[PDB]
């Protein structure tokens, strides 16, 4: 499993921050998602950045400003580096010794959730690339000008990425944009009956609903209601479609509304659940509705964070690296199955 280190750049540490990863020469996060943050606020870790001054944590400008905003991460502040968007960016590892490596890396998005990247890293052991979490459409992989070299891919050595739904049965999953229209047209459907009718969008405490909430309230005039929206103060494109009054249409916050709201004018709000959910159809299957009716009152919309099993194939038979490693094995599966079904579309 990935535990922060490739081999091909051993002193570098991506999306973990104890353990072996207390030794590196310089650090990495893809996005601020947990799973992804394992003692990056360890106060071992805060031990040795007392000891190494020269080691800084890379990352996107929206990874950078989300980060900043949590109190319990504001001590990364003087040693936070953001590498703009697809600008190759040289990088020196310095030996604490004298040994000085140098790399470049690019970020490229990974559509996973605000600030989500892939790290390709190019330096004198080969070039890799690392995922992070990823979801990208057939194509998307194809249009990024920084991952050829001449008209070909660039020669990858290895990559390490996002195997979440790497098995044969979540072979396709509904587009972005097709379950970003499931969503807006039930919703619509349910708040234009009367004032009285409101939403409950029943989402995970993770980054990654933002360009649901953006889509749904830009479409319908509304802001969605959210426990907090502090992390996006200097991010208007997304702050300006949440709020923190309950009096809205569409509720997205987190333990009937969670937030108490049952009547206005002592009328009873009439409330339907909607709960992104992961869905997916089967090689030889058909795509069926995005939204499922599960109660009166109560529906699951299609909405994925990362790529089907087509799309890592997709993805990885494309880039036709040496070496694939996945940063993930699936809960009803094994390493071996996960490794074998990518092995044919690598070069060994
Ligand atoms: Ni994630
Ligand atoms: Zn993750
Ligand atoms: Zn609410």
């Amino acid at each position: 499993s990935f535990e922060g280190q490739m081999a091909e750049y051993p002193t570098i540490s991506i999306d973990r921050f104890d353990r072996e990863n207390l030794r590196a020469r310089a650090y990495f996060l893809s996005h601020c998602h947990k799973d992804h943050m394992k003692g990056l606020r360890a106060p071992t870790l805060k031990r040795r950045l007392e000891c190494s001054l020269k080691v800084y944590l890379y990352c996107s400008p929206v990874t950078k400003e989300l980060l900043l905003t949590s109190p319990k991460y504001r001590f990364w502040k003087k040693r936070i580096i953001s590498i703009e968007i697809e600008t190759p960016t040289q990088i020196s590892l310095v030996d604490e010794s004298g040994e000085k490596e140098e790399i470049v890396v690019t970020l490229l998005p990974a559509g996973h959730c605000p600030g989500s990247v892939m790290f390709l890293f190019q330096g004198n052991n080969g070039t890799v690339l690392y995922t992070g979490d990823f979801r990208l459409a057939q194509g998307e992989a194809a249009r990024m000008e920084l991952l050829h070299s001449g008209g070909r891919v660039k020669d990858i050595q290895s990559v390490y990425l996002d195997t979440t739904f790497c098995d044969p049965r979540f072979y396709q999953i509904p587009s972005r944009e097709e379950c970003l229209s499931g969503v807006l047209e039930l919703v619509r459907s349910w708040i234009t009956r009367s004032p009285y009718h409101v939403v409950w969008l029943n989402c995970k405490a993770a980054y990654g609903y933002e360009y649901l909430f953006t889509n749904l309230s830009e479409e319908l005039g509304v802001q969605v209601h959210v426990n907090k929206l502090d992390m996006f103060r200097n991010m208007p494109e997304i702050l300006h479609h949440l709020t923190t009054d309950r009096n809205t249409q569409i509720h997205a916050c987190r333990h009937k509304l969670p937030c108490g709201i049952t009547s206005r004018n002592r009328i009873p709000l009439h409330i339907i659940s909607i709960k992104p959910s992961t869905m997916w159809f089967g090689e030889r299957s058909r795509k069926t509705n995005v939204i499922v009716r599960t109660g009166e009152s109560s529906y699951r919309a299609c909405f994925s964070f990362h790529s089907s099993y087509s799309e890592i194939k997709d993805f990885l038979s494309y880039l036709c690296p040496v070496n694939a490693y996945p940063n993930v094995i699936p809960v009803g599966t094994t390493m071996d199955k996960v490794v074998e079904i990518l092995k044919p579309l690598c070069r060994s």
